[PDB]
């Protein structure tokens, strides 16, 4: 038993672990995502706590990480990349939405570059599972800008590149739980300042999901 984790974006070979709620994540290129992960953990304790799935240890070129999907009867996930990409700009200004639970419905494409509106549109058809509970999904927007908010303050503290980063949105097809985390350190860099550019992305969203949240 191999069982291919079902992801949403990246090229990575990621898998169910043996055991429950633990992914297992092939580092490819370097062993840099593990660098980054024990540097944050030694540095930046509470922002690991907070913010990103646990590390539970290594296996060779695979790390074990905490299944941010397990705890979920029918999670939808979206991921966003907050931090600077290789070498394109980004598809919506200052981050780039790289795919969510069933965005083909939408024709969404992650190499098409976005309007505003159209930035907008596809958080909205993210957010279509959710259902018809306005109430609900409107719960779920505020509780990932309570800690988006936290992160972008936060970060102002951090003398760390995001370079291709990712935010992983997660809520319940009920609308009774949600959950946002960062993951993917393997092109994160250590710098003298923070990073405006990650800072900016974050601001970004919470601004349009603050729309969102607030639209009649
Ligand atoms: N800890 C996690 N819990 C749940 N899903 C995760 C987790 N980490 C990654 N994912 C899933 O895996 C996808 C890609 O993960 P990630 O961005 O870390 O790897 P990647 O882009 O394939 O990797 P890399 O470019 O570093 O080789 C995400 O879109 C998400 O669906």
């Amino acid at each position: 038993s191999i069982r291919i984790f079902p992801r949403i974006a990246g090229r990575s070979y990621i898998i169910y672990g043996q055991t429950s709620g633990i992914i297992c994540k092939r580092m490819e290129k370097s062993d840099n995502e593990f660098v980054i992960y024990n540097y944050i953990s030694e540095h930046y304790d509470k922002f690991l706590k907070k913010y990103v799935p646990k590390l539970y240890g290594k296996n060779n070129d695979m790390l074990l990480l905490e299944d941010l999907t397990y705890n979920y009867n029918n999670p939808n996930v979206m991921d966003v990349k907050i931090g600077a990409r290789k070498r394109k700009s980004h598809t919506s200004g200052f981050f780039s939405i790289r795919g969510y639970t069933n965005s083909h419905d939408y024709k969404f494409d992650p190499d098409e570059y976005l309007t505003s509106e159209s930035t907008i549109n596809h958080i909205k058809n993210f957010m279509e599972a959710g259902g018809e509970n306005r109430d609900k999904t409107k719960q779920v927007l505020l509780k990932w800008i309570m800690k988006l908010s936290e992160l972008a303050n936060d970060l102002f503290e951090i003398n760390l590149k995001f370079d291709g980063v990712s935010l992983i949105f997660i809520y319940d097809d009920d609308c009774s739980k949600c959950d946002v985390n960062v993951v993917d350190f393997s092109r994160v860099k250590l710098i003298d300042t923070n990073d405006q550019m990650t800072i900016s992305a974050v601001t970004n969203l919470i601004k349009i999901l603050s729309e969102l949240a607030d639209n009649p």
